[PDB]
């Protein structure tokens, strides 16, 4: 009767291979099975000890999550590293974890698609090519608007308290933006890609003091939203899951990890 | 008989010798000469084009520098690279360019010392030992407050119109500090030295997200007040070396840089 | 109850974590020592049985010679056999403590209690792993032809078969009075047993063409296989109990029964 | 007087150096192939008594399967028993020309002939090392149980004992009926031998830890030793025995009669 | 309307392309720019500072060399470094440096086969490939002499004042040669390839003496006529860009360097 | 009765210990045995097929030579590979070959003492440091005489049909001399510890063109005598064991090697 993890799983890579993930990436499932029936699938960004917390209280059987639980080898397992105290937690509740890193960054109708949608960029290509007619990160064109007015959609699209501006001069902040490019996460060395296919402005995350002052050498000006634009992700995803189970007659509660897990809290 | 630039640079060394420099970092002078007699001595963060503009203007002939021009070995000599022009324009008007990093950082009564000064750190040490009885960091007490108070201390104390404060719980802005990490620029690597050390939080610059998660995991709050803090190298310094060039009748002046090289404006 | 971590203290005391070689697995791999406990099983290697009997028999702590991690993990699939071991041990809280090599070096040590068994005497070590200390031992015999001790270790360890390293009928009457041992996989300290006047190399898992390079030596050798380190079990079970005994511990102790030999003979 | 080169084509073009494995000796490897020629020996491995007997016998060219320069020599110094072995064929002017992996590869080579021995049938590669090509072989049985397979193993190929892998005593009395077989030291393939529908294993040189691993995915296995591919002597000499019937030639063609096998049981 | 240097480099190009040079070997602008017109062009083999005053000296933009003079990357600019102060004064005075180093040794019509050419080396093709249908070297067949006629028609042909020969036998000077191998500058590493392709003879400079001992070993005799025989680069691109000028209606001078750069004067 | 092989060479190591070599340097016995009776003890410079017939011609039983015939691994015994030859023929004539390479360089009263002592070269220390308290290379001073002068004198001592004077003016030539550095063999490298110590000349052999330069942009100027003034070796190892089987009453023939092995001859 019950669903096997590994049809979910099989519909996520049809719209989002494994494969389309960057060479040396972390991919697909890093704990537990998806040969058993399952009732509950999370989306998460991160796995933190909230986020454990949570589908262990929810009754969740497999998680999907876009930054991988192991980035590296694992040297032992002391319970006293509380990073194994996280894996030590979900294998004692059968929580199986599968990856979707930078192949959801780089699919077309993935992350960065709905980054240009939110924000109007439009005749859109990727940055920097990861395989056949593919590639990561975006660069388009919007209806002319300042610098400033970039910055105040930007700030607002995606609910920051906090939004780092990247030039010198206050009057670059009414320098006309047509063309933009953009990346989730940390995408600041695709900015020479970013500046080859003419852009006016990159928006990207954990944008590097030293680089930052690069680009503005470059001529290129810069939005820093911070790495959590990403939970995107988890409303995207759940949502596109659950058109799934309906299209699909899916037997599985599908839900969107609400624990917070961002660190940074600004002023 | 003008002041040879190399007796500048030995006062500055017997305060704070290349050779307390952390292992494979720049160091000393990397553009020019220092064999000639010089007029004027600046003091800067970095060099960007509007500090060779500045140093070109007020007849500089010798740049004091924290962040190395040289930072790799140098492909090229193509002028279409912003990086070589700057370069290029020092070369032209014989500036000569001497770098301080780590020394300065690790140095007693050097950037460190002066934040822990600033923050009222008392009964310090160092969070990473560099040579003997001597490294990079800060840890000591400071007379008690909650998290929140220090962030607004913080804020304050360094002239920020952000920073960023590295908790999940809002009760944590409620939590007694009385122990206190701090190092300029690029620390994150040295918490666990901290955390080893006793501190309640981590005062550090550049803290990636997934380390920021790590340190919270430790049970370590922290603090980023981004990289700019270290301007007080330029203020520092430059009144260091105004005060042995009035005391010891030098015949040069000494400016501290006043062109912003700052790419990140908040909001 | 009393802490793992005070059973730990006693062995650490015996067969001190730094005696082990240079870049060895070492100590806790796996769970906690700070926690009370009631039961610790001495085995060789944690295998499927190993495990299933520590769950069985309610076993908290295991120190093995062999680390179950014995290189980084990359992922914790439960498709891998190797991770269902580390799966099993989780969910039932048994931590895991590593013996390896230090239990070799030591006084009184592995290599130690094969020469006792064999009547070695004045014995000093093959390779050189720290102050006066070092792994494999070589010392003297009363004098035996090379087929009489080969009879002796054979029944000595209770093995279906063993392997002779040697060339020709009369190498068999060759007498031996020098013999050189170490357990496990020790085919490379040859070269050390040769330079100390072996006459007979033991140790496991000797390779076709290094057992070759040993005879052009003029060196003759055993192969009793690893299965001789199985008095590790038996040894390091009583060295606990004598503790429990003296420092009037309450844990029980037990030997792994469940035999995680891979090899049978004919 | 035929070149030793005439000889050599005849065995490349059965056993093209090519088919041999990536980074793999092959090929002479010690004297000349343009000079006339009275003799070839057929040898396994070149050790000190092979030479003896080479020397004895007019050897010219020795044909080997393991390689006596198996990496850079770094010096000719004569108390090394390596370089002794090739001072003693340089003075002798005996070539030495290596077929290692090629022969375990190639239709008929070592592993089919294993197969034939066996009664192993509808076979193919284990491994992947070319076109169509690879080392090891996998195919089926008439079913038997594993310990009549075993027996089997054991007096096919007239073995003093037989390593059986497997933990319990129901193992012996499993069916058996897709058999693996690599000769020398294939255990890094068995995991292509358990893709492929291998019950059993057979493979020389298995470590104690692999043999568990084996034992972990459910494979079966039997470690016969190094010496089963001495097969290699008997049937490379009958071999160059036909070509020299069906060519006219006048080479005198020998098995090696000196036996390297190093390891000698109980 | 100055013509712009890029216009000498394109046609220099379409002649010598850049992909021609070995892989891992020096090409094209290294110093400078070539964005802006220019007046004057200057042939080298080497720059060092006669070099640099000679092109001072005569108002040269841009310099067309054969050796690079970035030839692994720079540590640092410090003055004190011989070659750093080539550098700087090149700078200073804003002389380009374009590097054409193995694909003129390698492109039909260039320096090899000017040397053959020069010999009479006929029905030539190259030594080692370094592409489809081209490299690096040159052999050949002459109208047949004895070693030392050979010896001394290089002697002569070149302007040597001496001459390795390579041979261990006074009677190898009597060896009829009909089969010539050359290589301009460092080719000892290609002597197999001329030993392969039926070579009696190797002209190459920078012959090690382990090397020469080992072509005698197989029976190859060599000769060494030094570095310096590939300043027929200067006079026959100096020329080739001349003629070009002078045809195409070029609005720029071209000069042959003539301080010498050899530092190598015999007995 | 008859002396071993090894007897000889426990003499020569006394004054010339093998751990006197330069780290990675071939030293020692490379080919044979030293355990049994010799009557005959050639010195080598270098093992070539000419000295390979003369040491079968004069029964020799052990050859010590300063150019190891195992340079690096063999990688296997072709005979059709000249190198292999050599061996082959060696060891069938069981001739022992015994390397003196760099630790004849080093030692006092070693190679570059000699030179030193022919030229006059006086109050010499070493050039750079290989161990405590000694080097390979030598620097000392000598009578002022011109380049010119010394150029002369050095071609004339080592018997010359040829020297290679590094200089670019014909000036340089009437230039003082009082301080000579000099390392026999490949010493090119170093040149910078002859600067530093004070050289107004340095000589050594196998000057690469581009080393030559930079040699005379650091002001100092060269004689390049060729790979074959190390020839020295021979008569004077021959000189000093001869004196050995004299003192010690030795039962041994002692020959130097009459075998040219110099594969460069002069225009």
């Amino acid at each position: 009767n019950a669903m096997l993890a590994s049809e979910v799983i099989q519909a996520y890579e049809a719209f989002c291979p494994q494969e389309f993930s960057m060479e040396g990436d972390s991919r697909g499932l890093q704990i537990g099975t998806l040969d058993k029936g399952i009732q509950r699938v999370m989306v998460a960004l991160d796995i933190r000890e909230e986020t454990v917390a949570e589908a262990i209280e929810k009754g969740v059987d497999l998680i999907i999550v876009k930054h991988a639980p192991i980035f590296r080898p694992i040297k032992d397992l002391l319970a006293s590293r509380p990073q194994n105290q996280i894996y030590i937690d979900l294998i004692k509740h059968d929580i199986a974890v599968y990856v979707s890193h930078t192949n959801i960054d780089i699919v077309e109708n993935g992350l960065n698609d709905w980054f240009c949608q939110m924000l109007g960029i439009e005749e859109t290509t990727y940055l920097q090519e990861t395989g056949p007619e593919r590639g990561i990160g975006r660069i388009g064109n919007i209806q002319p608007q300042t610098f400033w007015e970039l910055a105040q959609q930007v700030k607002q699209v995606f609910d920051l308290d906090s939004l780092r501006m990247v030039h010198y001069q206050e009057d670059d902040l009414q320098k006309p933006i047509s063309r933009v490019a953009i990346c989730g996460g940390s995408g600041q060395s695709f900015y020479k890609d970013a500046l080859a296919k003419g852009a006016d402005v990159y928006i990207t995350g954990d944008i590097y003091y030293h680089t930052a002052q690069d680009m503005l050498s470059d001529g290129l000006l810069a939005l820093d939203p911070g790495h959590y634009i990403e939970v995107i992700f988890v409303e995207k995803i759940a949502a596109l899951l659950s058109q799934w189970k309906e299209d699909k007659g899916w037997s599985i509660d599908i839900l969107p990890s609400q624990a917070s897990t961002n660190p940074f809290h600004h002023i």
